[PDB]
């Protein structure tokens, strides 16, 4: 049987502003125009908010799913994309604060389940792109970085393992994303993750390998053939994400396809997603974007470069031609 | 015959320090020890000074040279890394600042031809890592960026072009660097590079492909093949660098080696450079260097971890072996 | 003696060509001249070098929407500053020139608007603290004799801004900003030594209070300066602002010293300045304190409005005023 | 009336632990004490919590070098800060806790130099301007109503601080700084009303004119805030600077009416306080004014030293206080 391919609403936004009735409408014209180039699936990233809206985010999400169903999109699988925060930060020294991040990441669990999902994935150990400095504002690198991250990640296991257990209950696969150390400042690398893992019971609480993360920070094709078999070995493996190295186009590229997802193809059977981080105001800086946006229809005005949809269908086909290759 | 290896002296520092006398002993123990693992020539960063300070500078460098003859190091080679800067911006919109710009760069040209060296490559169009701003200091990218660009490019087309006359004389090849968007704004991908070009008479004004940018922000490997034998046939391949995607260590890494090496082993018979960027203060923040220092002995203290000679042997290892795979 | 207020109180961009925003700014005038206001600070949002003459239009179709509205009476000063890109004090020719035909063009735009001075950072691009091509900072002995080289190339340019100024009949007011804000000029002291080497007597000083008591060298150096300025025919403007730029009736502005040398030679306008807590300067000035909020824009609350503020201000000028005269 | 010099003439750490620096420090001493000098404001370094005792030791260390070398007499007050890490204002228990103990180790520090008198922005993280998540600022109405849950977060901490200062026999003046260099508290307005719910008077306030200047409400509210302080029995230090922090002698510091108020109802040391153009503060306080050399350090030049700026210091705060005494 030929995989799910899924793509991430990266192409468009950081926010599903769930409660704005007129952008819902937005939201399934998108998935439907997706759906006819064979996408099955979508990541949609979970914008952070306040500890107050836990509830109103909850029933905005459970409408968010209920539109999309009522709409003749009840087979449409979503996933998640949720990020810890600098003040949702569970690798905290301070008690309450990892506790108010685990409330964060329960939430966060139970929106991915009121949208149907079974995957929720992202940088929610260490806070997304808060790279650690000193009381006056000196950064933390290398060796000094890395003994500094010994004891976030010691906080945080406890807290990891607790989230596992809740999210066992509610049928959600945690994949932490091992991100590269030009966004943040770990874990940066597969080995990096899997020695956090050694402290995590919960084998709940797994990994997302992502390739445009996998080319950028990790150790070459060997060494990532035993980090894969070992986490499908531990049952840890619950989501892959193909992306080109630029985070642009997929179809011109230089994704290894054949070393990266040979390994993966013989222990996983789970959905493949098409992770392209479009040229919108939300990455521009982050991401340091110099490339040219794929516009988007009916937001942007038309020009004569490749637009949102272009490049997603090429994304699906080349993915498709790929994974052909390899059976 | 098997080809001449270079390692780059971005493993110690980005200042040679050629007045320091105490200085050029710890270049030459390196230098030596580096003979030893089979490397035949060395990258030496060219760092900026005042304007002032040329004829000083050439002196210095002379000096370098001649102290390295003196240690019996006749034989070895060196090629260049100098870059454009704020000041010395050969795309600035204004007259003096590009003449001033190409009286520089000129400089930098006779450096190298003191040293003994035939390249001098690097970010020598638009100003390594300035990112532009608007007078409100806010970032531009994107489309608003590659416009900015053409602007840019169109003003330092002509000034390359006579810095290429200046070179041919010297017997300099200039090697222009596409580099990652990560590091600076532009050119960043080998087809920026061939535009750029088009507008350049001289064919002493080349390029020099690096594999971790072109892995990182370049179109693939059919388009590459077609780019680097375009550069062959026009006499613009005057360099190659091989260098992982996280600039560390080049034996353990995703460097596609017989995809990107063998187009360019056909057509290129020139030195292959080791080109790894140390975790040292001045690459610690700009590369966002989360990795631990490969230790230089008698400068740090030993540790436990890979020191910069394990890593420089193990580079040349791996360059030769993948090298011979493509034989 | 006639009061003039800054529209700093509510915005940094005129939008002239607005239709919609014009109606605001005459809103705003007719109620800020019940007060006994006659006049106003009006700044000069910069553009793009293409855009000269349709800034020229813009603006005087603003000045003859103002007559049109009953505001023939009505005052106008400009607040114009260098930019990083329009910089007279480059070290490249081309630089230079065209900072001054930006300046040019600005000189035409405070024409247009019946403008017979012109205020600002005109010298050294505001706020641009400049750095090394490593984006190093530069700063204290290091800067000073970096702003050497900087003021000796701005001084003709500034100069032939004033041939030409002086043709429009608008005065040039070169503001000595506090170090908080700019690199300099932060000082009169300052300023008038970058004046010495400039010919044109239309290139003279605004002294604005609040960047006299947090830079400058005490009341009695003070008054030596105001003395000299005016025996230079260089006095051309003087502006009243708190030190955290806010309230002008409950702060340390030190009215008596500070106005007492300036009446007995200056006799042209007094300029209240404040700047509001808008997003323009909240960032850039660190405001802490509340918003001064502004009728029909912001919310009502329980704190003072921009009017209430504005009200107190011309208030406690004339009050203080009168103590001098 | 005693009159202290701050060590930010020279330094941010006085290094108690090296030897030779503690010359350095002496030679110091002895060369301000002939200019009529007291006592010094000594800045505390923060360091790691592991070595608190270590520090106790060094510092202890440090007053019986001084003593030994003839300077029993000479006494110290210090200058403390909160930390991003040590915040007394944090929502987490355990932050608030580690902050108290911080504080404590400093409180022991000044009591083993022989200090009555702990000084500084000890209640909110000096210079540690808060940011949304996405790193954007917080400003104006949104960063007050921010501040008032890490005053109320305080409150209890700084009470308990006091309550163990009030048995080591040192006063805690928490320091009103202006907005340019820090979020808060600002004005003597803001502190005030962070008091009202701290029990201990142990607990009070320093006046530093340079901050009052800047961000104040003038004389009159100033004086019935100094009335209210003593009434209280809050008001327990003073430290004369001017705006721009640097001379002392030709500057825009209020004498008269920053003064009068004070010397009724206060009758402590009055210290000098003179940021020099050292690297700990040319960019944090963004100082374009050249350096006041200081000898044996730094070359000589034309310009006034270290030496030559806390004479005139002096002088001019003598001067002063005898006007209105
Ligand atoms: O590499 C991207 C990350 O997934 C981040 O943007 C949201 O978690
Ligand atoms: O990618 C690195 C560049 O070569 C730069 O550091 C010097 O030019
Ligand atoms: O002191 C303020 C300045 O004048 C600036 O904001 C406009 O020029
Ligand atoms: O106003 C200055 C502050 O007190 C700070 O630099 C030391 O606490
Ligand atoms: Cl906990
Ligand atoms: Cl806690
Ligand atoms: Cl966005
Ligand atoms: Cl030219
Ligand atoms: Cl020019
Ligand atoms: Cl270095
Ligand atoms: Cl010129
Ligand atoms: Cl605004
Ligand atoms: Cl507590
Ligand atoms: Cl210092
Ligand atoms: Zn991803
Ligand atoms: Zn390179
Ligand atoms: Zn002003
Ligand atoms: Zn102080």
């Amino acid at each position: 049987a030929t995989s799910d391919i899924y793509i991430s609403f990266f192409m468009f936004t950081t926010n599903l502003q769930p409660d704005n009735l007129d952008y819902r409408r937005i939201v399934v014209a998108h998935i439907k125009k997706l759906q006819r180039f064979g996408y099955s699936g979508f990541e949609f990233p979970i914008a952070p908010g306040l500890p107050e809206n836990y509830a109103q985010d909850l029933e905005n999400y459970t409408n968010l799913r209920h539109y999309l169903d009522s709409e003749g999109l009840e087979n449409v699988k979503i996933s998640t994309n949720v990020g810890a925060t600098r003040t949702f930060d569970p690798s905290s020294n301070y008690p309450e604060q990892r506790q108010e991040a685990l409330e964060y990441l329960k939430s966060r669990v139970d929106i991915t389940a009121a949208l149907g999902g079974e995957i929720m994935m992202g940088p929610i150990v260490i806070p997304y792109g808060v790279f650690p400095t000193t009381d006056f504002n000196e950064p933390i690198w290398s060796d000094e970085l890395q003994e500094h991250l010994k004891v976030r990640y010691a906080n945080a296991q406890p807290i990891l393992d607790k989230l596992g257990e809740y999210a066992e209950i509610k049928k959600v696969k945690l994949a932490i994303e091992p991100i590269t150390h030009w966004e943040t400042p770990g874990p940066n690398k597969l080995s990096q993750l899997i020695e956090f893992l050694k402290g995590v019971k919960s084998k709940q609480v797994g990994v997302v390998i992502d390739s445009a993360h996998e080319i950028l920070d990790g150790e070459g094709p060997e060494i990532f053939k035993t980090q894969v078999e070992y986490l499908a070995q531990q049952g840890r493996l619950h989501y892959v994400q193909v992306s080109p190295p630029d985070r642009g186009a997929l179809h011109t590229s230089w994704l290894p396809w054949k070393s990266f997802l040979t390994p993966i193809v013989k222990v996983y059977d789970g959905p493949i997603a098409v992770e392209i981080f479009n040229a919108i105001p939300a990455f521009t800086n982050s991401l340091r974007l110099t490339r040219r946006k794929f516009w988007i229809p009916d937001e942007d005005p038309p020009n004569q470069y490749p637009n949102a949809y272009d490049i997603a269908d090429e994304a699906i086909k080349v993915t498709r031609k790929e994974l052909k290759k390899i059976g």
